[PDB]
């Protein structure tokens, strides 16, 4: 009985395999730029071109600078709450961490022992995915940072653009 | 008594489990940036709203 | 190259796509991480219950 | 016995990575803010609503 239950494969890692991820992430990255139109996903382009169509603002011209500048300034609040909060969060997690280990000191059984190096193991994962997350918030940052300043662009080329016709009156 | 102790599930593996910790970073990126009023979550709000009132010079 | 105008159409159309594209990419990225955390969640709910030595390994 | 606490050491530089990566972020972020401080400062003192003028003696 003890060797059948120390010898044999049974099954246990391959749990949860089916679920793939890859496509979350571009397949390759030599027409992720040309996605507008072609190349990469057919939801990320609806997404791309949404996005495009709602920060194409209108309007008078007083609403789309009141517009641009509380987007900014509410961006720049937003990046420095978001990195308050996840810092709260990383404390947590170190408080979990030192858990975890003085729980460590204090396991009898060789299963036991090994049950918990298997949740510090997944505890490794989800510190993992936290700097993953890190990392999107971080470049989505700077995206929206480009938006901005293509937006601020779009205001400054619309005033000048050779295209008006208007004049005022003399009386 | 061997066999007992190596091949049992004995509770561990189940610890600081229920703690949530997720709920700190924001739950998605759609509603990020315009959290300061709605979408996203309430307590970024409000540290939005704190820091955005007492920068004002 | 070509005519001027036609750099100006192509660059302005450019620097759109290129930000849009980081946007969505960001986005579509976040909730794929969310997805990994669901599963890592279910893994250890998972793990915590094995029976012998070798499927715990 | 080592090795999980190996892997609890790998689990806080983990954590210390998050939180360098999260220090950057707050550092661009009061960069931004600084500028924006800047602009607000610099409408403040060309804002059109200004109608007072120096009087004449």
């Amino acid at each position: 009985r003890m060797y059948e239950a120390v010898t044999g494969g049974r099954g246990l890692g391959d749990l949860m395999r089916n679920a793939q991820l890859r496509e979350y992430l571009p397949d390759d990255l030599r027409t992720v730029y040309d996605s507008a139109n072609g190349g990469g996903y057919s939801g990320i382009s609806g997404s791309i071109n949404d996005i495009l169509r709602d920060e194409r603002l209108n309007g008078s011209v007083a609403d789309m600078r009141r517009s641009i500048e509380e987007r900014s300034r509410t961006a720049a609040a937003t990046d420095k709450a978001v990195g308050l909060r996840a810092y709260e969060g990383a404390q947590q997690r170190l408080a979990q961490i030192e858990g975890l280990m003085d729980e460590i000191s204090r396991t009898q059984d060789q299963k036991a022992i090994e049950e918990l190096q298997a949740r510090i193991a997944g505890e490794q994962a989800a510190i993992q995915n936290e700097t993953t997350k890190l990392q999107m918030i971080a470049q989505l940052r700077q995206a929206e940072q480009a938006l901005i300043s293509e937006q601020r662009r779009e205001r400054n080329m619309r005033i000048l653009s050779s295209g008006n016709q208007g004049m005022p009156t003399i009386q």
